[PDB]
């Protein structure tokens, strides 16, 4: 089961929530950190709100986002950064990454209080287009932004 | 509107794959597709998950990160052109599309007539989109690359 990370945020036509679960195994291999090296799988759950201004139907997954994360243990001061990758699981597409916590050879990423930040850029950064004609067009994309969560990490689930 | 349907939708590999066309559409960012003023149609592949999709996509969801090549053939004249459909969004949602010169393309016989359209579709892994494969959260293997074809009569730009 998935453990909630903080409270979700609504902005820029999107619901942006974070969860973690046990490490997963991803194909293609050699991209996501291997499950045996990780303690959690971190997911960003990002879906269109009602009346999304960029034309995405309510509830649709928001694709082609560029997303980085920053995870800070506020007890130890340890900070790490990485990027979340687009992928699909049994419960649909998301952006995810296996992450070493206890297993991080640097130390300091064990059980404790955390701050998580997502840094998110719009689909155009990856060449995704938008109609702009009168008949079928949609509005401009958001500028890059961050969202912050606070959570307690209680150990590899 | 709306979109002019091209042939009949196919249901294959856990997806509905339909083809439609509209008038040329103005797209941002500028420069990455053919300008509207230079085109006669906007061609789209309309691709969504069926129920019981074996790759974890909920019913109705747009299928993202597909690589989609098209071949458009005028069977009357012999004219052929090939291209890629690019992912983008319109007010009614995401699709794969391209502006295409028909009558305006003086390099071939792309006028009003009988057409065959083929899509060549590769799965999202070709673009590095991932899939869980662990027992707990994993999904089925991706489909191998495949083709679908449609026949339609092109009658000119919608007007
Ligand atoms: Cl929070
Ligand atoms: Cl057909
Ligand atoms: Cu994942
Ligand atoms: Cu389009
Ligand atoms: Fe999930």
């Amino acid at each position: 089961g998935e453990v909630p990370i903080g409270d979700p945020k609504e902005l820029n036509g999107m619901e942006i929530a974070a969860v973690y679960l046990q490490p997963i195994e991803m194909e293609p291999r050699g991209i996501d950190l291997a499950a045996s090296l990780a303690d959690i799988h971190l997911e960003a759950d990002i879906h269109a709100l009602k009346n999304n201004p960029n034309g995405f139907p309510e509830g649709f997954w928001m694709p082609y986002l560029t997303i980085a994360y920053e995870l800070k243990n506020t007890d130890t001061g340890a900070i790490k950064r990485g990027t979340l990758m687009p992928m699909v699981a049994d419960d649909g597409p998301h952006y995810g990454a296996n992450i070493a916590m206890e297993k991080d050879k640097k130390g300091g990423f064990g059980v404790g209080n955390y701050e998580l930040t997502f840094y998110i850029s719009n689909p155009e950064k990856q060449g995704f287009g938008r109609h702009v004609d009168e008949e079928t067009g949609v509005g401009k994309w958001f500028e890059p932004f961050k969202v912050d969560y606070k959570f307690k990490y209680t150990g590899t689930p």
